């Protein structure tokens, strides 16, 4: 049948926003599947972050992260 | 034992205001060989679409078909 | 059960908001369709299909509670 | 030895989009003078910078710009 998924993403793309599917575990009370689909604006901002361990690049980035914040609200 | 928690203090200034916070691991290093990570800011969804069916995939067409409609609706 | 006002009470309780939006255009199959959302944080929407537009806006209903559950 | 920041800037033009530092007035933890610089890319790059001096801090932010685009 039509490809909704398909058509979601290019409509959603087309419009600028970024489509999640997630699925539930949770049946319904009749017992079938969940899905929920999340859209999303683009993106705010993307902070970098570099160190000698992985933890250490994701605590710098982190670093950035607030202080960007901090200064744009 | 101490230092600054910027992990922490990012998750509740980004909670307060209403962010999300996405740590990405990046594969590769520095030229001096350091380790690099992106944190990636996004907003709460706009909207959040429902769909249910007999099966999981049906339950994504189903949902799919909702954000279509809601689509319209703010477009 | 009446899923249109188990749905009010709700939101009355909890203090959101419920918009039904009759969509004009049918679906693929010809049916009635309806949409519904909720003023929670992030907005929640749901779908609902039938033979009237009453019976959509029960079914969109009947979702929203189910999408309630699912975010406790 | 490297001009980051000149190299950064040339990157910058011909790609067509803007760079901008912020000196911040808070040091950081260890007290030393700490640095933004935004590029806007899409979506935008956010890289920070720490040094002695504020000068210092401008040119390791535009250094890990430099790493942040090999990357994005």
């Amino acid at each position: 049948g039509i490809d909704y998924i398909k058509l979601l993403g290019e409509i959603a793309t087309e419009n600028q926003f970024e489509v999640t599917y997630v699925d539930i575990e949770e049946k319904t009370f009749s017992g079938q599947f969940q899905c929920l689909v999340q859209l999303s604006t683009l993106p705010v901002g993307v902070c970098h972050g570099s160190g000698p361990t992985a933890a250490d690049a994701q605590r710098h980035a982190a670093q950035n992260a607030l202080e960007y914040l901090k200064i744009m609200t």
